[PDB]
């Protein structure tokens, strides 16, 4: 877990976390609620536009670049959904 | 006319996911489009950075070029990747060709 590593989240239709990195649950313990709505609203524009998104998420102190992007296709576990990636720009 | 979406240019990144048999898990159309176009050494140098991502453990990003567009590929390592145990990398690509306006 560096400011090099990336969050990633995968997210299904029934808006279920079916993969994520420790990266990941580290950057959601660890930010606030206005931010976690900003992240879940980027998320529902994800499904409704079925392509990808990409939004700088500024913190006080520390910089978020945050993309999303649908997913079609998923083995088992999910029909749709959509792959979150965090990048700490700082 | 003017629609409520004129000031979108409407831009899609490629995103696999593999597990630790090296299969593909999910897949977005543009990540299918790729695979499908895909020359030998390109996706040679896609599973050296995906085989990379399981050692390290961390984020590689790296330059590759297909069918003469510049793409930079995201990997990252996923412990538990699906629910039977497997670890994973999640591989998402950002065409920067289409980023550029050289084709303007």
């Amino acid at each position: 877990i560096n400011s090099m590593v990336e969050g990633v989240l995968g997210i299904n239709e029934s808006r279920q976390i079916i993969l994520s990195n420790k990266m990941a649950n580290d950057i959601m313990d660890n930010i606030d609620e206005d931010a976690k709505a900003f992240l879940l609203r980027q998320i529902e524009d994800t499904f409704k536009s079925k392509q990808t998104e990409m939004r700088d998420l500024e913190m006080n102190t520390r910089f978020f670049v945050v993309t999303t992007s649908y997913i079609d296709k998923i083995e088992q576990g999910g029909k749709s959904g959509v792959v979150v990636t965090v990048r700490d720009m700082t």
